[PDB]
């Protein structure tokens, strides 16, 4: 499922930073509203955060597997894959 994640839009899934070369990013969490080519819009508890993909690493609830993605993965159009 670590593939097939890849070539979907993420919107509608939950995911959480882990790493970020802003440690202020690190730990936002919530369910992703829109993805566009270089960031996730997440909706928070705390609120609405946009957090670029480049240099992020994700932790993403998918298909009842928690799994870690590389931002570089999916830093290209979802429709572009």
């Amino acid at each position: 499922q670590g593939v097939e994640l890849i070539a979907r839009d993420w919107i509608g899934l939950m995911v959480e930073v882990v790493e970020s070369p802003n440690h202020s990013e690190v730990g936002i969490k919530g369910e992703v509203v829109d993805e566009t080519q270089n960031t996730l819009k997440i909706m928070t508890e705390k609120g609405l955060k946009v957090v670029a993909k480049r240099g992020r690493t994700f932790r993403v609830w998918y298909k009842g597997k928690i799994m870690r993605i590389k931002g570089d993965l999916i830093n290209f159009r979802p429709e572009d894959r």
